[PDB]
């Protein structure tokens, strides 16, 4: 009955990769000292920062980390049919040095999920972690993308847009591997000018706008025409801005689609057939307003559902969709989207 | 019943700003032979570009800079009770270098437009090109702003953001001489890594995430605390998106108020109460889905109309909005919400 979409397990420590590096690169970490670093000077103005106050446990383990902590506190308590893994690993895919480390990382961040969360729990489904390089990243998916419980690329929401030509050769391959696209912010998205707002209230209501460049990207560079089976994941940028863009993107393309001629549809027919939104972070939206958007949408195949395990503001999947909503469409978003897009 | 807030009238060639500048000055176009630039890597892939095509008249002049043929083809034409001209000068606004002169264009900007357009027409209004450095913004705020005609500083968009503390002396010296804060992109706008997304229909596509910054920036900086009274114009980027950025700020809002405190509404009550939107460009909408955003706006008093005179999406007054709409709400759009916005 429930499929979560946005799931955040995570490593307790940076050591738990060296069981996974070649031996070039264990050094990186036990002797040069390598350490993730993520770039917003600012975070959630709170006790327990982006967790839930009850995500840590008691052996001061970073939350998500704990595998019998998430089946507890989430598969189980939450009655999980299936839940898609995303990692805290988008360091590795917005690094911008020492590309040839990252790429190391990338491999052994999906050793780690496969061996100690897919390989434990049937309910698991796994994101492939990739480095941002074409090649490496199209190797790293022909490694462990036929793994049965592997079906998301994880494009990380960078600086920069993934629907550019010179990632063409990812989105070959994850077709080629009958794999979606998940596409999740990153901590390191900055707007006009590279600038972060100043405050985290302002980067966090801005950061939706990086989800509708990529959308705009796809579409634009053709990516949907080449492989029209491709589907990509919208995780946590929202929904409400889709008809919105939906509607901008129709109107630009009907007066100059020439630009562009490999664009064959109307946009808007693209967020139809070949993209999903979660609902994430649900904010408190009325039956009539819901109903409204689903009916600006143009469809009820779009919209699913999704926890952020274990964020500060996780949607319980009983607590979230609008009651007045009927069983048809509840089930459509709390399952059957979802089922469609991963194959399940 | 029209009040255009989106006018573009323009100089015929950078020879019009000369008997406006000082002899120092003069010579940067008189003998450095200077030339404003653009950025942008594109634009229309059409003949005429960004312009209709009964525009350019018999001259060779550059649309929008024959006063004649404006009224004529706009005023007269479709009988137009007050224009805000929005000019085409935002390159001294967004300027990179080369900022002293910079200042002395807006003035001679403002020069021309006081000289030969507002003081030609009683239905024209005008607004104030600036330099972005604020203390000679603030003196040529303090210069013109007394003109009877001008109703708006023009705060050109960027790739920054107006909300900045930075910004606040601007901000303070048009609430202090009774003008409003216009905002229009400019031709210079990127986005994540400061890229342009390869063709302009994406360029098209994006740049209201450019209006949506300067929201957040406007809101939790405390621009509307500090000057409750001050009402903003985001003129052009369209309002399909106003409802999902009152709710994600709302939401935002509710668990992260102390990172901002002098922030004393709710982000939708900003909104509301002290930012209004332009419909143009106009895209084809139900005449229920137009109804179902304004009542999630929560106020009718919002929306404006402009023309976008003379480029080539021009909305026409008599045929724009959804042809169902109660004569009260297509008056509000049209004429009074404008009216009230520049006390007119
Ligand atoms: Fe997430
Ligand atoms: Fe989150
Ligand atoms: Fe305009
Ligand atoms: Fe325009």
């Amino acid at each position: 009955k429930v499929i979560d979409t946005d799931i955040h397990h995570d490593i307790a420590s940076v050591d738990d990769l060296v069981p996974y590096l070649s031996d070039h690169w264990k050094r990186y970490i036990t002797e040069y000292n390598w350490k993730p670093i993520k770039t917003t000077p600012f975070h959630q103005v709170r006790s327990g920062t982006k967790y839930r106050g009850d995500s840590f446990g008691e052996s001061k383990r970073p939350p998500g980390s704990d595998f019998e902590l998430l089946k507890k506190q989430l598969l189980d308590e939450h009655e999980i049919t299936y839940g898609v893994l995303g990692g805290w690993f988008h360091e590795a895919t917005v690094a911008t040095g020492w590309f040839e480390f990252a790429a190391a990382r990338a491999a052994a961040y999906n050793d780690y999920t496969i061996e100690q969360w897919l390989n434990k729990d049937e309910r698991l489904l796994g994101s492939i972690t990739i480095p941002a390089d074409p090649v490496a990243a199209v190797r790293e998916i022909d490694r462990v993308g036929p793994h049965p419980q592997m079906v998301q690329v994880m494009m990380s929401i960078g600086n920069f847009a993934w629907g550019d030509p010179r990632f063409h050769p990812i989105f070959e391959a994850a077709e080629r591997h009958g794999l979606a696209i998940g596409m999740h912010l990153s901590a390191d998205i900055t707007f006009q000018g590279g600038e972060f707002l100043r405050y985290y209230v302002a980067w966090r209501a801005a950061h939706p706008q990086a989800y509708m460049t990529q959308v705009i990207s796809l579409i634009t560079n053709g990516v949907f025409d080449k492989y029209p089976n491709l589907k990509v994941a919208l995780i946590e940028g929202g929904f409400e801005w889709v008809p919105f863009m939906m509607n901008r993107m129709d109107a630009a393309y009907k007066g100059l689609r020439q630009e562009t001629p490999w664009v064959k549809r109307m946009p808007s027919d693209y967020f139809r057939d070949n993209m999903r939104f979660s609902t994430q972070p649900w904010h408190d939206i009325s039956a009539k307003h819901f109903l409204d958007i689903i009916d600006m949408m143009g469809s009820d195949k779009m919209l699913m559902f999704s926890t952020d395990y274990p964020h500060w503001d996780f949607d319980a999947p009983k607590r979230t969709l609008p009651p007045k909503i009927s069983d048809d469409l509840k089930n459509k978003i709390l399952y059957e989207n979802a089922r469609e897009l991963y194959n399940l």
